[PDB]
């Protein structure tokens, strides 16, 4: 096959013609050539005018003073927000093209909603590498990459000083959308929705939701343990959940996401937006002592999506991105713009989100530590402590930093192991290809990649060539930005996929956006007033602060 | 509950407070006011300068000579065809909003694909009438509302000409997303494609495309009868159909939708376009040597696709429009509009097509005459006289007009009045809201809808109220504009659905439509040069010519 090189640059679509030639598609990519290589007249404009995400990103993140300023300037700050939200969209296909099973355009990879999509297509069948043309036949041993490059041998801390509330906020939000069906293969997903539907909370499906609700004042099932209000249990719902043997059934909790048993750090979260529904139905009824349950439900849960695109984009990016420029969610910077109002999860969004360098080698609670062997499914340590000490705890406690290699904690070390076999499975193109899809300039050594020698030397021994580094394991060891969480690569692929998703989300669109949509005013201004603070404060018992770093 | 009297105007959203009260969302409608009757400044402008559906008509009907040199310039021509595309698209909300089990906006509706939706909320469980609170507490009885107003008769011709070709494309083409799930109720569908993804060639489920499809070659399975093509057995497929136990086994014809056995009609198209996907699958063949079956097939499907938007558009409407407009099928027309690519098939536009008054009292084949009994579920009539057959005759054969009442065959009479119960099942609004909803002014009197005296007579003895008029049944006896098959309010309400369903594709996306999507300019060159007449003469045996309309 003679795309199997990957010809076409810049977007341009390679299509085999005969057995031994190949056709560049440059249709509207705004090159020309042979291989769409050759810049248009506008397109050298642009191009000049465009400072790199290095120096667009160093000025985000200084000049405090200037964006104070602009920050405060409606006209201005709105301006920029649309700005950021159109150009990184523009980086993403909408509807969506292909999937592992089609590197070609079809209406199976289209309409198949059990796939992920993917932003770059899979690698051909017939190929002479694995990749492509570059590297070896064989692939280098994924076990190998972790212990040499990927494994934790001292914790490194985050320098944003991210911690546990964003690590474990992170798991808890992404969960609902990567949804990997392994009894199907890791090309395919349980999350139809394909964003931000709150099914980890509601669930996936009508007859899972209808186990969970109580079906009085729209409120979802719970019980009172110790005063204060948590989740219901499988044996009272009789909504499975994945539990190993040794929890026995009392602390066998339900919730919308099957896999949130896994860690207490997740059913805290559960917990908290489990409260958060039921506080807004009680909010709703007085609003609306007329309304009946299934109002009250169906109104509540569209006000709590709104809350999480809320505060995922001013408080949960804002950290993440380091910004000085103050984030804004605000469907309305979009109605004049051209927008896609629905979204597919790719592949390769839920590869680069395995942050589990975020991880801690214990978990601190109050005064006590736990291991991962004491901490996972272990729902008795969250009812020791309660919620409220789970915040103050969590808030407290740093997280690892993602880039910069060797810093995946061993309790872990197996999961890092897979997502690259299974990427490998996908048919994942090299990082480098990864790199152009979302306009960086391609790594040209494996100094350049980490900016070191030990980990450089280390990869340029297993892969050969930099061309043939893989994309997950280049994302980990890859240079971090200064005093950053992650490297260039990370959040150049990641943005455009996240803020796809939350804008894309349908209750932004204007035919929704309305305080009618939301039960009126009061209900419009919850998801607007919306923050991390506020969701623990209204929850908490204490009214604990909180925030995505450390104090 | 207030609402019941469907206060609130111009697309505004009604929202109970309390027991007694209701708020009128305003939002974007460019109205306010308690009931968004007061217009704003611009919107007056808007109103003032905006012709009439009645006027738009006129122009677009009459000055052939001037349409010709319009239609032979390309801007003039691409911008007036753009318009048409956006100004009836901006009447559907997209993504959708209702379904008859909502009046209120929720994520039930939003997601779950399975209920048609609905451009007009549900009338509330428990209003004074079932249409709100115009009308008498019980609806009148369907039968007698069939038997004074839409029982046929004598046969009425269709002024504009439309055939048998046009009568049995429009029942093909539309019931690959008119897909009523009976088992479940008149609110649900099984066309979860929304649109037109040709699940009614290749199967919905790819369960169903395995059985039809030969895996050699892209192609599909079919036989050779008479030295003619023809669809596969149920037998040789395992693809189940609808056929009564009369019909012989090898007569049992499977095609992708299972009630297209029912008429021979249905069966003629299912075979044409069988044809045409075998056809394109050798044009690609000889494009693509090294193509495998899969793609072959795939990329023969999006052809497929293609060239039916393009027929539909440039044929099929262009001919119901009775334009002399040349109307166009270029999707590079949005590229700078904002539009929604994405569709979801309304439960109204399933109603309005319910065009059973185009059918004969006899259906004339070659030199015979069949009526319903030995029409219905007979495929031998078919193979008699071919396909090339039923194309001369169908082309010859007058239809039945549908606006104007008393046009209903008797045959299919129990048809009519479902179509009337299970309206009311779903709680449809009265056809005076949906005039409104369509910006066009509500009827007044029964004789202004009518415009006769007879017919209107008996509307009022059964409704009372012009207000109490129910949507099918108004839409039928409506009018008919000068020497045309349709009132005023069938067009309007049913152009903005069609134009959604077709350029909603996600082929016309910008990603999508690309000679690289369809294999190259070649079948790039197939879609765009496609027409109803190009298909007969490529699929059928001596290229007979063809029409949706009578010589
Ligand atoms: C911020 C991101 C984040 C965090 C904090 C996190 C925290 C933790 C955590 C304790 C806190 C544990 C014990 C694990 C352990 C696992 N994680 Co994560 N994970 C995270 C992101 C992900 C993602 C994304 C996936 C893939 C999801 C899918 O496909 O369903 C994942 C998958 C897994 C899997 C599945 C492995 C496989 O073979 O597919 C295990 C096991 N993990 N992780
Ligand atoms: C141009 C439009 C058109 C045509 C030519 C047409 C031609 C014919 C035809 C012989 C040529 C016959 C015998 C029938 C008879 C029927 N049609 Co139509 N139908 C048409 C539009 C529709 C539509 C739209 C539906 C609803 C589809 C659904 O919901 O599944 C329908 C449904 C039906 C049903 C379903 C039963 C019910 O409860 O309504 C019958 C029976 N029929 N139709
Ligand atoms: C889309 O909406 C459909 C209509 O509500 C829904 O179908 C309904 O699903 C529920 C739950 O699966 C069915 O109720 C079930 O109730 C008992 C359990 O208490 C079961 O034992 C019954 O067999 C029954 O399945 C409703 O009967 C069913 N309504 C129908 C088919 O008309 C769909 O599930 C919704 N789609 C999704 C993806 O959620
Ligand atoms: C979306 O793509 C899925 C992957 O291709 C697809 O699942 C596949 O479905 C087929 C047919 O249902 C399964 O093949 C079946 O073959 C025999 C019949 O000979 C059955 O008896 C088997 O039980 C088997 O189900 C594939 O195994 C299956 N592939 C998987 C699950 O990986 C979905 O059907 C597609 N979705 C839609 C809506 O079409
Ligand atoms: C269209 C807005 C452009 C104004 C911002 C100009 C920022 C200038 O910044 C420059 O960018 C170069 C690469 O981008 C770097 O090599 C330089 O170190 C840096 O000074
Ligand atoms: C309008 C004022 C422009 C200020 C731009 C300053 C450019 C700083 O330079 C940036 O520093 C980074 C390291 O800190 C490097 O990684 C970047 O490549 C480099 O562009
Ligand atoms: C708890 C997750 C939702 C957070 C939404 C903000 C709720 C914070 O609290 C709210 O502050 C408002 C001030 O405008 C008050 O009107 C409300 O009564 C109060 O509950
Ligand atoms: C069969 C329904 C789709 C019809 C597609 C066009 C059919 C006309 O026929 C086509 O005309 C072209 C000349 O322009 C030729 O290149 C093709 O070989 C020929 O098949
Ligand atoms: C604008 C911006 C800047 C930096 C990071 C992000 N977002 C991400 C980047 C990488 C990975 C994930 C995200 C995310 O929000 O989930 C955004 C949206
Ligand atoms: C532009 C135009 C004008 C008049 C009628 C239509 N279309 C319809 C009108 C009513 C019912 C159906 C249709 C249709 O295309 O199916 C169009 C698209
Ligand atoms: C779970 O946590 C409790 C404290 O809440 C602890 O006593 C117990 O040993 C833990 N379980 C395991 C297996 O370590
Ligand atoms: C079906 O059509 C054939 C002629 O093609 C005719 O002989 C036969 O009687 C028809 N069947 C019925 C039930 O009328
Ligand atoms: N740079
Ligand atoms: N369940
Ligand atoms: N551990
Ligand atoms: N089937
Ligand atoms: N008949």
């Amino acid at each position: 096959n003679p795309c199997c090189s990957h010809p076409c640059q810049n977007r341009g679509v390679c299509m085999s013609v005969g057995f031994d030639q190949y056709k560049c598609d440059c249709t509207r990519t705004g090159f020309y050539g042979e291989n769409c290589s050759t810049p248009e007249f506008l397109t050298r404009i642009k191009l000049f005018l465009k400072p790199t995400p290095n120096t667009v990103h160093y000025i985000l993140t200084h000049f405090k003073g200037f964006w104070n300023v602009v920050n405060n300037i409606p006209f201005l700050r709105n301006a920029i927000m649309s700005y950021v939200l159109t150009s990184r969209s523009h980086l993403i296909d909408s509807p969506p093209t292909y999937n592992a099973d089609y590197g070609y355009k079809s209406w199976e990879a289209f309409s198949n909603l059990s796939y992920y999509t993917r932003a770059l297509p899979p690698v051909p069948d017939d190929c002479p590498t694995p990749l492509g043309v570059k590297g070896k036949k064989q692939l280098p041993d994924s076990n190998e990459i972790v212990e040499k490059l990927l494994l934790r041998r001292k914790f490194i801390p985050d320098p944003q000083g991210s911690n546990m509330m964003f690590a474990f906020f992170a798991q808890h939000f992404t969960h609902q959308f990567f949804k990997t069906d392994h009894k199907r293969g890791p090309a395919f997903t349980n999350g139809l929705g394909h964003g931000v539907d709150l099914n980890h909370i509601y669930g996936e499906t009508l007859a899972r939701q209808r186990k969970l609700r109580l079906f009085k004042d729209g409120k979802m099932k719970y019980q009172i343990i110790d005063g204060e209000m948590y989740p219901p249990t499988v044996k009272d719902t009789q909504a499975e959940m994945i539990y190993p043997p040794q929890v026995p059934e009392h602390l066998r909790f339900a919730v919308g996401q099957e896999v949130f048993g896994l860690v207490p750090g997740l059913m805290m979260y559960a917990t908290i937006w489990l409260r958060e529904h039921n506080r807004v139905c009680d909010v709703l009824k007085q609003e609306h002592p007329e309304w009946g349950d299934e109002q009250l439900f169906q109104t509540s849960r569209l006000i709590l999506i709104g809350e999480t695109i809320k505060i995922v984009i001013e408080d949960y990016v804002q950290h993440l991105s380091g910004y000085h420029f103050k984030l804004k969610f605000d469907p309305e910077l979009l109605f004049n713009k051209q927008f896609q109002y629905q979204n597919r999860i790719a592949a390769e969004f839920n590869t680069l989100y395995h942050w589990h360098p975020l991880l801690p080698d214990t978990f601190q609670i109050h005064d006590q530590k736990y291991n991962y062997q004491q901490f996972i499914y272990n729902n008795s340590i969250l009812l020791e402590h309660g919620i409220t000490q789970f915040v103050e705890s969590f808030t407290r406690q740093i997280a690892g930093r993602v880039a910069g290699g060797r810093n995946v904690p061993p309790a872990v070390q197996k999961v890092s192991q897979a997502s690259i076999d299974q990427s490998r499975q996908m048919k994942y193109q090299s990082f480098n290809e990864y790199r152009k899809r979302f306009m960086l300039k391609p790594y040209e050594s494996f100094e350049e990649l980490t900016g070191e020698k030990e980990m450089s030397a280390e990869l340029e021994a297993l892969y050969g060539d930099i061309d043939a580094v893989e994309l997950y394991p280049a994302l980990l060891v890859e240079k971090p930005r200064p005093d950053a969480i992650f490297g260039e690569t990370m959040v150049e692929v990641g943005a455009p996929f996240s803020l796809k998703g939350l804008m894309g989300n349908v209750i932004c669109s204007p035919a929704y956006w309305k305080p009618s949509t939301f039960g009126g005013e009061v209900g419009f201004q919850i998801i607007n007033t919306a923050s991390i603070q506020s969701l623990i404060c209204n929850n908490v018992k204490g009214c604990p602060f909180t925030s995505f770093s450390v104090p």
